[PDB]
């Protein structure tokens, strides 16, 4: 097989990183072309998402093709993937994690203030801005988002429930959650982030992977942890709760101790301007 | 407002039965046609559901309008609704109930075999095919129905669950008996039917509607059901379980004692034949 013409005429596709790197025509600008077989639902999806968002955490789409597969164009990113940098056992500088952390947590926030759920959270989906390791973060891959609205069951709750069913009204106590289940996924990112190994696996234990994470034990290993502050283990403590609505919020944790850290945010406002410097047009004063 | 014009085209519009009483020009035959105003996603739902169901117990769809308003046209069922039968603690005869309950079941049966859930199950929505007792039903109004496939949790779980959060690893005990709420609502129309009041309601009573469905504690008035047969009583018994994993299913229902009685489903039989003699082309032998 090969390229679409319609993307041919715009962009010179070149190595593989589905997705490749490609060289837009008219800027002589590289950028990520993400390809996708032909589904159409989860794609849909994710460019009306792409299309709405917009935020420096957030992976920005530049162009879509719809032909023999699914082409979208999203900026490219000098750094990466975050998966790159905690495979084997590597161990992220606690200052680092944070720095990290704090931007994913931002756009998060950013997804669930505008009705948007991940679903889908990992290291695999967090993009590093460059090969420094002082760089901006952007969360992609929306490919399992949900959205919300009316959710019927509101609907539903209006009218009298004489021939509504006991499971229905019993999950009136738990609807509207469903949003904590990215605030797991960070959780368990954050713990393999600091401690260079995943907090659930089936690695030298006689538990199921499923018991551990509902039972919400899980595998502590000390001598690892030691490197680690209290603050930063604390948090992760709160995010890895079991019962979804104890479990912390993006704004709990934002306005968690390990997140007060001045150098870090200032060094978060300092990488935005640059990155910012080279689209800033001149404003009125 | 008037009637959009490609109606009136096919259609002499008359009474209000929302739903009006109409005629075909080409036929001069009677039809019902539903208006609902402009939800496109219930109706579209609702209209692709219609064309791919063909049941005797399930409503058919005659025409369709995408207008100011929409405008669905469907066979007139001379009965009346359902609910007119019971209102006012009117009570049916034990025997029509049972044929009635039959071909409900039947009908649900059939959404559930081919992946619908009806959801919206009540008198209202059972329509009857003549002023006789003994008649045909047919079950309406689909725009709240839900269908199903792909459920995505699929999806998830043939990844692992690293990043999963708990309480959808939990959900996995459940998954798949949403069917479940449509077997409530026949247990609660059975239930009036059978002795001409509701099981659950806030008449004469201080406990919550909601406690009392939730409870499954529904209110019983031995000198109403003392008139009523024992095995009628004991299938609603088991259509309104709290737990929808133990709950009775269609097949259950129809294969339970009360429905075993070849006098009503011979009679049943009869009214069928009837209805599809004028449709009866020749057949080879
Ligand atoms: N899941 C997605 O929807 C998605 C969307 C966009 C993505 N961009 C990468 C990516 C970016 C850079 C990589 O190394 C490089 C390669 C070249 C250069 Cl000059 C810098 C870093 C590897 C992968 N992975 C992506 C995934
Ligand atoms: N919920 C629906 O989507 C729906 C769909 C179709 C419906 N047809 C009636 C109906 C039928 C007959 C009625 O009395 C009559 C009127 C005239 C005659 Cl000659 C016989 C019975 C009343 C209501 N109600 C309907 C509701």
């Amino acid at each position: 097989s090969v390229y679409p013409k319609a993307l041919r005429d715009e962009y010179i596709m070149s190595k593989t990183l589905e997705v490749k790197l490609a060289f837009e025509r008219k800027t002589c600008k590289k950028v990520a072309i993400k390809i996708i077989s032909k589904p159409a639902l989860n794609v849909e999806t994710e460019i009306e998402i792409l299309k709405k968002l917009n935020h420096p955490c957030i992976i920005k789409i530049k162009n879509f093709f719809d032909a023999e597969d699914y082409y979208i164009v999203l900026e490219l990113m000098e750094g990466g993937e975050l998966f790159d940098k905690v495979v084997g056992n590597k161990r992220l500088k606690e200052a680092t994690c944070k720095l990290y952390f704090y931007q994913m947590l931002l756009a998060v926030q950013y997804l669930h203030e505008n009705g948007i759920i991940h679903r889908d959270l990992k290291p695999e989906n967090v993009l590093l801005s460059s090969q420094e390791e002082d760089c901006l973060i952007k969360i992609t891959d929306f490919g399992h988002s949900k959205i919300l609205g009316e959710t019927s069951l509101m609907r539903t709750l209006c009218g009298t429930p004489t021939y509504l069913a006991p499971e229905v009204l019993v999950s009136v106590g738990t609807a509207g959650y469903n949003r904590a289940v990215d605030c797991w996924s960070l959780g368990v990112i954050l713990f393999i982030c600091l401690s260079g190994y995943p907090p659930f696996s089936e690695h030298r234990t006689q538990v199921s992977l499923k018991d551990q994470i509902t039972s919400g034990k899980y595998n502590f290993i000390p001598e690892v942890w030691a490197e680690v502050s209290e603050k930063a283990l604390d948090l992760v403590k709160k995010l890895l709760v079991v019962d979804p609505k104890a479990r912390f919020t993006t704004e709990e944790a934002l306005r968690h101790p390990w997140l007060q850290d001045e150098d870090m945010k200032r060094k978060f406002q300092d990488l935005l301007s640059e990155e910012n410097e080279s689209t800033a047009l001149p404003q009125v004063l």
